[PDB]
């Protein structure tokens, strides 16, 4: 909002606890900190005093800091009282921190907000702050530390001032260029890799477990998850409405969804769920077959239900598990049929599901291997493929046509792209969009 | 555990926020000062610098503040670090925090009570002290029932129950050296330990995968079938979770979904329509979600508006009031007021919320939310409840290996029942206490010593 108009936002987060902090940052922090203190103590001093009402009255008592810009966290005076985890009390002081004129609720954002307004950090890192704030995994949460420390602005830096030496050469206009211009081309495509690899564990996948009723999905999906998450039964139909859960098998994320048995039934409700499982099936990443062995011993796809192979679209990896294989006897492990992967498990027993979680595990691309890495977002990605474009259409052009006009207005176009994201070149509008996101009083 | 104990935790609320305090206070205090900060900063002074781990890496960045005795919130050594309010963050950095000898969490409002025997704090307010120290201490205990809920609260059971036998039949031969009951004393018994440890690796590794704990504060959303508990549970997540119908019974299996509020985390809980079922499914969907019910955390009972006028929860089902715990608080929502016209907004009967709105529509959605809020929710929600198993199951297995090193020397069984009872003792932290006069009791009932 208004930066000279003053801001007051209640940090911790609600309920109650041995401290309620607020901040208040502007123009009216010492103003503020007269009215309701009546002094100003020396900052960066933990002062132990007490809260100053409108009629004089103690409000309360706690630890008053002031923090006079630009040694602070957003670089212009700020007070940070810090009284008690009362939400009453907190109620009672935001109301009259209000009261007074040229103070209002700042906007979701705004503390990320103005400190971005002064350049304290890279465009990015006010987004690293999220993310991290509210994780999933403990390997994510550090992840997004290691991000918030500013790695990705340094590669981010390094590109565009690799790709403003390359515009200039081209404005000031030998083979060890050209190789600079690959061996770049090559290091950006290695950190795209990782980021991709990042932000993989910020929801993992989507696994479709897809058999007949009287399978054992729920059966398997309730192994996997490691408590009472269905109903399992010899009814058919066991399950109608789509199931999700969240979990790790190891320091990953991953999102497993059950369906209804696929059959015809009367039931319009039965439909309507196997109509949202047909349309869960192409969303998911992966998907898993799991058919009893005694039914049929068939293992092509084609054999067990040729309906599914045709319906499912290609290029989409397809595994079949074998539920209830203890009865037939088969032995337990990893096979493959028709290309694709093929497990022997039986739910109740709970025998092959580790072999389960560690082709889910293995399948996927990830590994222990890289650590520290970085954690990306849909709009890098998005970034990265429109620079990468630009580049090659510049490379293209170069090779073919020989313009050089051409040529460095793809360069400067792709290295705009590419400082989208430092925020340089991107307009407020995103600025406010992806700030807006944030909780209130960040 | 004497009262110079440094115990460690956590300050802010549970949830998400910009700011988590941590504050430490005891002997060791200045001990973690420099353990965490590698230094000691200008007391009293809002001194700035990031967290560093054994391996040398940032766990987070913050401002600390170290205030010496007496001047301070319980007149002691005292430590506070201001990060991130990141749950993920703040459970590996209290991790940290634990791994020094001497040190453990703090019980349910310790710091009152320390600060209160100090006289650092008023006379005035005992009772307010003794409820505050209470509530925390319910709120602790009716959590951990949650961490201990699922397939992980299936092997800690058999790893008691073996160690239970190991002494069983360990100590037996060191009291009883006179009847018939051909003791195990032979080599055999380390091998007997052997799978107790092999059976604690299990339990180790039984919460290292499976769901992920996404703490918060549980509410229902229950009625008869048909009431617009679909309906409900859609407008309240934002997007589309269960099928809207108007068969009886739509819906069979529990539901579970997340939203925040604010920086509150609540988490929506829909069940089957309460009724007579006349199905297997049905008749288990009612049962699970009767048992889901008692350990709810708030509760919205359904009213249709068009079913009747009655507005007493008491009189509209008084069987579903009776079966409530008595704790349990109450809303009451009057659905399908935009068909009834009745007015929407918030009004109290008996004590008890009652609302009318448009689920159909969302009318009156707003006002929900707002008591909801309004509503509250102390601590101990979810990781700290369960970093407390995590760490009395911790100190067990290094007393289960410097008891079985023992056996390598001179076979001295006493030193093997001494490490055997503090494996327990520890042990008796998760599932409950286990005194001398109950082992004694098995023993009894277990061979014929008589007399
Ligand atoms: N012993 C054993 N029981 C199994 C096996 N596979 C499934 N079951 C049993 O199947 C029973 C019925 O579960 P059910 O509700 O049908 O699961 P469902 O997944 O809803 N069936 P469907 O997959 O067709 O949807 C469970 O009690 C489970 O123990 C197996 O391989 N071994
Ligand atoms: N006219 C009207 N109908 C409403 C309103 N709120 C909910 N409903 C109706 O309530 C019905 C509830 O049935 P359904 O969608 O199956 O969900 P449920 O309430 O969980 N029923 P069940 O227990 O049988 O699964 C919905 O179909 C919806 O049309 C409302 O404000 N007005």
């Amino acid at each position: 909002m208004s930066d000279n108009d003053t801001i007051v936002a209640q940090a911790t987060p609600p309920g109650r606890g041995g401290v309620g902090i607020l901040r208040i940052s502007g123009f009216k922090a010492r103003e503020v900190a007269e009215t309701v203190l009546g002094k100003l103590p020396k900052p960066r001093y933990a002062d132990y005093l007490p809260f100053k009402d409108a009629d004089g009255s103690v409000l309360d008592q706690g630890i008053a800091l002031w923090f006079p810009g630009p040694n602070s966290f957003t670089g212009e005076d700020v007070l940070e009282l810090q009284g008690h985890g009362g939400p009453v009390i907190l109620d009672l002081l935001l109301k009259r921190i209000l009261t007074i004129p040229g103070l209002r609720i700042a906007r979701p954002g705004e503390f990320s907000e103005r400190a971005f307004l002064n350049d304290k950090l890279d465009l990015a890192q006010a987004e690293a702050i999220a993310d991290l704030i509210d994780a999933s995994s403990e390997q994510a949460a550090r992840s997004a530390l290691n991000s918030l420390q500013g790695a990705f602005s340094a590669r981010v830096n390094h590109l565009v001032e690799a790709l403003t030496h390359l515009r200039i050469y081209v404005e000031a206009a030998d083979g060890k260029i050209e190789a600079q211009l690959n061996d770049v081309i090559a290091d950006l495509d290695a950190v795209r890799a990782e980021a991709r690899q990042g932000s993989l564990l910020r929801e993992g996948m989507k696994v479709v477990i897809a058999g007949r009723p009287n399978a054992g999905k729920s059966s398997l999906l309730n192994a996997l998850a490691g408590r009472e998450a269905a109903i399992v039964t010899d009814i058919a139909g066991t399950t109608r409405d789509v199931l999700r859960e969240h979990i790790h098998i190891d320091g990953m994320p991953l999102h497993i969804i059950d369906t209804a048995g696929l059959r015809e039934a009367s039931d319009e409700v039965e439909r309507i769920g196997i109509e949202r499982a047909w349309q869960e099936i192409e969303q998911a990443d992966r998907v898993l077959f799991m058919v009893d062995g005694t039914t049929t011993d068939a293992v092509d796809p084609a054999e067990i239900w040729p309906e599914f192979i045709a319906r499912l679209p290609a290029k989409l990896p397809i595994t079949v598990v074998r539920n209830k294989a203890d009865i037939t006897g088969e032995t337990l492990g990893m096979s493959e049929v028709n290309g694709h992967a093929l497990i022997r498990l039986s739910a109740r027993t709970g025998e092959g599901v580790d072999v389960l979680r560690n082709h889910l595990k293995q399948s996927m691309g990830f590994d222990t291997n890289m650590e520290g890495g970085f954690l990306a977002r849909r709009r890098h990605l998005q970034a990265l493929e429109q620079a990468a474009e630009h580049l090659q259409q510049g490379k293209a052009q170069l090779l073919g046509a020989w313009a050089g006009e051409l040529l460095a207005e793809e360069l400067r176009l792709a290295q705009q792209n590419l400082s989208e994201i430092t925020g340089e070149f991107t307009s407020d509008d995103l600025l406010g969009r992806i700030f807006s996101s944030f909780c209130i009083g960040k």
